[PDB]
């Protein structure tokens, strides 16, 4: 899938996954 919302904060990773 596709990041869909991305946190600047650590983790940076994303937050939620767009299907």
């Amino acid at each position: 899938a596709r990041c869909c919302l991305v946190m600047p904060v650590p983790p940076f990773a994303c937050v939620k996954f767009c299907s």
